[PDB]
């Protein structure tokens, strides 16, 4: 019947979507993300932020995350949380603060804490540090990691697990989907939260990927086992394949097999439990903001009708 449908039939847990709070007062659009034969599992794109629930410290602001669960609920689908460690859209106390380890520290764990309690049984997997690695597999020189160090990582794990022992935890990034030194040194985070003694569940592997230009089957699979082999789950979490406008037929069958080769990948891999697409229509991806030249990224159009990549997705699902 769809996305979601066909995930499940061949043993993942969902396909999903991202999605944000001003979209959910377009009832065409929401009717789509309500459709469960397409999507199973839903991520806010930014009301879970730490800008969006805390924006002062010790002073937690829930409507619009929980706008976006009472969503997922009503449909019956999955969420997945997204992020509590993060160093982009951090509110000006975090970024502008006189810091120690223990203050920063202390001001970390309370906004995990919080944060996570609130939406204990609400959410099947948590984002718990998002993007803490350079593109050489160097430590991101973020607030966090100039205070503490990399114990913020296996800290953040740690004080999440604390909270609520249920969730699935992830470590989320891009370009750790295709073989190269920022993947190994995401399985060195894999490794390290493990020897400080704190639960990881899952990789999250963002797939921010661009037309003619993505990770092959063969690349992306022998990633996502080099994950699973460690003892964890995996998912890609944000996938959109951004082309090169303009838009053309040719480009629009690239995307196809583009998003195919995904698609199959994670099937391949026992232990991928799902994807998540950065939104599902191009009237509302984040892409044409961030990357000037680039855009339809999505296996739908801005009008709300299915691209060719809708059909690639099916097929790398096998049906
Ligand atoms: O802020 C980050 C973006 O920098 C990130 O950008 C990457 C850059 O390397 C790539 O070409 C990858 O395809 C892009 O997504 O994307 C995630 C975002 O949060
Ligand atoms: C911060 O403190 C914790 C002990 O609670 C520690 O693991 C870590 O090394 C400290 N980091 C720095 C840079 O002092």
């Amino acid at each position: 019947a769809g996305l979601n449908t066909a995930a499940k039939a061949k043993g993942l847990k969902y396909f999903g979507s991202a999605t944000d709070n001003p979209e959910l007062t377009d009832s065409a659009y929401v009717a789509q993300l309500s459709n469960t034969d397409d999507f199973g599992q839903i991520t806010p794109g930014n009301s879970m932020k730490w800008d969006a629930t805390e924006p002062s410290q010790n002073s937690f602001s829930f409507a619009n995350g929980d706008a976006v669960v009472n969503l997922a609920n009503k449909n019956g689908q999955l969420m997945r949380c997204h992020t509590l460690v993060w160093h982009s859209q951090l509110p000006n106390w975090v970024s502008s603060g006189s810091w120690t380890n223990a203050t920063l520290l202390a001001a970390m764990k309370n906004h995990i804490t919080n944060v996570v309690t609130h939406y204990k049984g609400k959410c099947y997997a948590w984002d718990v540090v998002n993007e803490a690695l350079n593109e050489d597999g160097t430590f991101r020189n973020s607030v966090f990691y100039q205070i503490i160090g990399p114990a913020y990582i296996p800290i953040a794990f740690a004080t999440a697990a604390a909270a609520d022992p249920d969730v699935k935890l992830y470590y989320n990034d891009y370009n750790i989907e295709y073989s190269g030194a920022k993947a190994t040194a995401a399985q060195n985070i894999v490794k390290m939260i493990k020897a400080y003694g704190a639960k990881i569940d899952g990789v999250g592997l963002q797939a921010h990927f661009i037309v003619g230009s993505t990770p092959s089957q063969s690349d992306l699979t022998t990633v996502l086992k080099g994950y699973t082999a460690l003892g964890v789950e995996v998912a890609y979490t944000e996938l959109d394949i951004r082309m090169q406008l303009p838009s053309t037929a040719a480009k629009l069958a690239q995307q196809s097999t583009d998003f195919q080769g995904v698609a199959a990948a994670c099937v391949s891999t026992t232990g991928c439990v799902g994807v998540t697409i950065w939104d599902w229509t191009d009237k509302y991806s984040w892409v044409p903001s961030v990357f000037q030249g680039y855009g339809a990224p999505l296996p739908w159009d801005e009008n709300y009708v299915k691209k060719p990549a809708y059909d690639g997705l099916m097929a790398g699902l096998g049906a």
